[PDB]
């Protein structure tokens, strides 16, 4: 099946979490990927992404508009094309970040 | 072409940073994915710093890069790297281009 | 970067070749992978010719390329393309660089 | 699991088919991938590949030394690294090819 894709770019805007008929969360956001040109950054590819499970609660509590991210997903369709994120992460090319999750909250 | 790879695994060690006479930084760390694939990775410039600055042993990471060679074995010429937000959360940011 | 893709599917039609005022060729064909993903693909220069020359409807193909945009939707800027030797055999060749 | 990889390059030499303790065929061959540089083709990455099932009988009856190919596989290990080809095909960037397989032989 595969037809997987890795996309690196910035978030067009703060994620948008959804919870539809099943009580399930869907972190929506579109990744904007800029290329590289040369004649003497140019134009961008905007990719509407979807991320589920509690992988979306983090993708919400962690990422925000303008955030550069690395997205590993799969290309699905139904007239548009969207990536069903399997993995998402804040690219440390131009930033830092504290991590982990196992204890705390109550 | 420039044959590329993407590894989603766990860091075996803590990014080991160093600086080249070029004034350029370079961090090394091997990503271990799960039947066990151990890929050593390299990262240059500021990215090197950011990695050491915020990454540690057994941390979930998504890595995109390019395979390389010579000595032989294949290592990774990481382009982008970051924490995996699968089983964890993490806030970020920096900025200032050129 | 230049975000890349690899599609393993079946050609819906027969590569449709054309020539640009630039004297350059260009073949179009949509690759349909299996819950059905339909990716339109583009191929330029000699490659265009070779494709039309040897590919036809519902043929198993491995395609590596780059996603693009504008009009919108995403199409594929194929780099390499060839018959899939999974459920079939096929002999080849050409040559002469520059 | 994934850690899949697509590699495009020429075959270092005619494939080498194996049939080991199970009566199973293993089409072995190593893909040589050349890069692109510029200062004013450079150096190659050699990737030992493995391909099974009857996907190897074709990979044997079809490809030969110098053949440019597109390989979709997975990176496995056990001190070396080898790609376990899921898909293989003759790149039509610089060549042509007749196809299909369903009737004939006896």
């Amino acid at each position: 099946g595969d037809t997987t894709i890795t996309i690196v770019g910035n978030l067009t805007a703060d994620p948008e979490l959804r919870f539809t008929p099943s009580g399930a969360a869907v972190a929506n956001f579109t990744v904007a990927s800029t290329p590289r040109i040369y004649d003497r950054d140019g134009e961008a590819l905007f990719l509407r992404c979807n991320i589920w499970r509690e992988a979306a609660e983090n993708v919400a509590e962690s990422l925000t508009r303008g955030a550069r991210v690395i997205v590993s997903g799969r290309l699905k369709q139904r007239t548009v094309i969207e990536v069903e994120v399997d993995e998402i992460g804040p690219s440390l090319r131009y930033a830092t970040a504290k991590v982990n999750k196992a204890s705390r909250s109550g």
